């Protein structure tokens, strides 16, 4: 007895590629946040970061994209990111200026 | 009945099944629609960057040493009562040229802290 995790069918053969090992670390990372449901919020944005920074090293702290250059990040930072809010912990904010510094400073993500 | 050699996990629509005990299970299903859709996109995530599962001993006790301080080494995950004192220790304490994350390694400590903010975007004063 368990629970369906609803994956896409493509997502769900590649699941069961994965190596017994990788397999069961993704079921004890399930479990985990089942007993610490407080952590999903954080995890689900640090396991995105670091999804975006596989891509590319310039990674926007709010919204979590992947830009070419760090050109390209200030000039998304300058005139497209308008979150108000701190995506880890919820705070909300006057600025998305004061929105990165937050993130930076209690957060660890700094661009 | 039971039917252990079926090969129809392989192609059910709900999807990935999880075996799970009787305290969890009731435990999933009290959570909100809103957190089975972050265990979810975690899942999807973990699927598509599967290499994110070998850094995820690091990221969970990241995560707990945040709970017991804003104030965390990114070398060693370990909190400080203060900045004032988790700057003391990277400056005089912190001696590991490996990153906890990828285990690449450096010349300089400080050169395994650039990296860990630079290619980990996890960064301290
Ligand atoms: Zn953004
Ligand atoms: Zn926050
Ligand atoms: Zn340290
Ligand atoms: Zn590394």
């Amino acid at each position: 007895k368990g629970i369906f995790i609803h994956v896409t069918l493509e997502e769900l053969k590649r699941y069961h590629q994965l190596t017994p090992e990788q397999k069961r670390l993704i079921r004890a990372i399930v479990k985990t946040l089942i007993h610490n449901p407080q952590l999903l919020d954080e995890s689900s944005y640090l396991y995105r970061l670091l999804a975006s920074k596989a891509i590319s090293q310039f990674v926007c702290p709010l919204c979590l994209m992947p830009f070419s250059s760090s050109v390209s990040l200030k000039q998304h930072i300058r005139y497209t990111e308008h979150t108000k809010v701190c995506p880890v912990c919820k705070k909300e904010f006057t600025s998305t200026d004061s929105a990165l510094d937050h993130v930076c400073k209690k957060h660890n993500i700094c661009v």
